[PDB]
């Protein structure tokens, strides 16, 4: 299973026709761009990558989520993201997005300081 594949991919030829083709083929990849589904709520979740999407669009918005969350990537991912476990950025999006909305593992009011990205710890 080693050959030079590195150019493949025909993009198609835009014909703009291929009723029938894009009909399926084109919905395929539409879906899941289109997001909201069981196809990436699982795949794209333990996936390492489709990170830089969110990453880039909350960053738009939000910059301090962006500057934050690239600190962090900086010894998470060179240390080496759960990719055995699970997925870190999910990890760390899950967290970030309510890191004081709630966090911890009790009651958010006398947790002692909510808990975080554990990945951060190398552990």
């Amino acid at each position: 299973s080693m050959q030079p594949e590195e150019f493949a991919a025909a993009a198609r030829g835009g014909f703009g026709g291929d009723a029938e083709k894009a009909k399926a083929a084109e919905a395929q990849e539409a879906m899941r761009q289109q997001m909201e589904e069981q196809r990436r709520i699982m795949l794209r979740a333990v996936l390492t990558p489709a990170a830089q999407e969110r990453l880039h669009r909350i960053q738009l918005v939000k910059a301090d989520k962006a500057r934050e969350v690239e600190a962090l990537i900086l010894q998470n991912a060179q240390r080496g993201r759960l990719a055995d476990k699970v997925d870190e950025a999910t990890l760390i999006e899950l967290l970030q997005q309510t890191s004081a909305a709630s966090a911890a593992k009790n009651t958010p009011k006398v947790t002692m300081r909510r808990r975080f990205s554990d990945d951060d710890d190398d552990f």
